[PDB]
């Protein structure tokens, strides 16, 4: 019979000490905060900038690589950048200049199809008569009439359709989702159907501390952005 110490020894055989060692290498270390974050767009991202560090962890993790108090900073004044370590953020570590930086992500975007929970970012309506395949995303000329092997599911999805001379119709129009409105299962299924592609991926920076002055350099979108509270 063993200690629980033994079993964690034999299981014993990162992050944290990842952005201590990068820190004294940069001139810049900037938060930005993302929108649809995905692992292929980290990767691209990463790649794109393949002259900087990029860090996207656990926020209070990285809060205290950086240190949250003067005491523990590793850094000159490196404490106030971990202000803005809250909710889905990361750390961007780099030599370019800042417009360089700024230029690369207001340029940055990728769309996907939106999951359950998202908020949509704008009203989709299906227009009256007859159905096309992206369901009016696309101008219909562009487009396609809707498979009919879609017609009864678009139907248990709550779609008032019907069959007309051999297409699929409606009869006003018919409203998937409202801007602002979180959007549920079944919306994001119809969504789905139509190949409408309602979330986006998109990188806000924040604010910026630099070596240089040991100052952090605050940005548009950090300004309104709620700020860390000390755990401790």
């Amino acid at each position: 019979k063993r200690a629980r110490v033994y079993h964690l020894t034999q299981v014993n055989k990162r992050l944290f000490s990842n952005i201590r060692e990068t820190i004294p290498k940069y001139q810049h270390c900037f938060v930005f905060s993302v929108d649809n974050m995905r692992n292929n767009y980290l990767k691209d991202v990463r790649h794109e900038l393949n002259d900087c560090r990029i860090f996207f962890g656990k926020t209070k993790l990285m809060a205290r690589a950086l240190g949250t108090t003067p005491e523990e900073e590793q850094a000159d004044g490196l404490h106030r950048l971990t202000r803005y370590l809250t909710g889905t953020v990361g750390l961007l570590f780099t030599n370019r200049d800042p417009a360089d930086i700024e230029s690369y992500f207001s340029n940055l975007s990728q769309v996907d199809f939106a999951r359950a929970g998202t908020v949509a970012p704008r009203t989709v309506t299906v227009p009256p008569g007859i159905v096309y395949s992206t369901g009016g995303e696309v101008p219909p000329e562009h487009d396609v009439p809707v498979s009919h092997t879609l017609e009864p599911e678009l139907r248990r999805l709550g779609m008032p359709v019907r069959m007309i001379k051999g297409k699929v119709c409606l009869g006003e129009g018919y409203t998937i989702c409202k801007e602002g409105e979180v959007l549920d299962s079944r919306q994001t299924r119809l969504l789905k159907l139509f190949s409408i592609c309602l979330s986006e991926f998109k990188v806000s920076l924040l604010g910026y501390w630099s070596s240089a002055s040991g100052e952090v350099t605050e940005l548009e979108a950090g300004k309104t952005r709620p700020k860390r509270e000390g755990n401790r």
